[PDB]
């Protein structure tokens, strides 16, 4: 089974696949930690009620979009660490549609690499 | 075997994995149905013969593309649902070389969450 | 086991998961050759020490990529035939951080097809 986690801004809460063992960890505050060393694809759709959206991990921004209508994929692909900590943040939720609002990863491929 | 399709514009015809059971159907006029919940990967080359290219679901623009160059890689990521229809559309076919234009979508994960 | 490999721009290095057959071979120069027809994604992150990078396929250019911070995706997803030789340039490459800039290819799905 893959592994792949997805929030929805709606009920504010992380729903996963029942995977073993667990590639991720829910986090409070809409928050995910990362728990094998991998390549992970984020996904996510943001529309609106123009509206700005950041993904980060860590302290560091991977991404900000900013759009006006709705963007049905954010993220992309990337290199993360056991112990790494990715978050989507809005500039103001006031902006957005929860209930189409919502994002996700899926593991790729762990990195046993030569 | 992954579920993976790919149209191409010079036969105006769908190619499929054997995948059993199958994640997706062919239909006519270039557009393809879901068969399953899942999250997709949807890629595609277009090649000029500036030309532009919709993705669309349902009624939905998921994405529009604008080049005067190939595009290597439209499409991304999403989640799309059993009936969804997805599209591929040009504002101009004569502007875009078939015989290296094509479109695809290969299933990454069912969508079996907490 | 996935068919994965990284090159790392600190060691001008190549390393691949230990999946047999391989679906690529390391080259010099950080060339990648493609062993077997597929659908691949290509990911990677490039460091500033604004500076410029270049994804190609043989001679074609897939695409160039400007910018004055830490660019965290690079690449996308492509139809590889077998023979394909891929790389990643640099304009300049006295203008990035070698030790966090790196770029990867996983396999997704061979191309077996109606």
């Amino acid at each position: 089974k893959p592994c792949l986690a997805k929030f929805e801004l709606l009920t504010s809460k992380w729903q996963m696949t029942s995977r073993k063992p667990p590639c991720v960890n829910s986090l409070p505050e809409g928050k995910l930690k990362i728990l094998q060393d991998g390549l992970y694809l984020i996904y996510g759709q943001v529309a609106p009620s123009p509206f700005a959206v950041q993904l980060r991990k860590n302290e560091a921004m991977l991404q900000t979009l900013t759009s006006n209508s709705t963007i049905y994929d954010v993220g992309g692909t990337y290199e993360f660490h056991a112990g790494d900590i990715i978050d989507l943040i809005f500039d103001d939720e006031h902006q957005v549609l929860k209930n189409n609002t919502y994002w996700g990863i899926v593991l790729l491929a762990n990195l046993f690499i030569s």
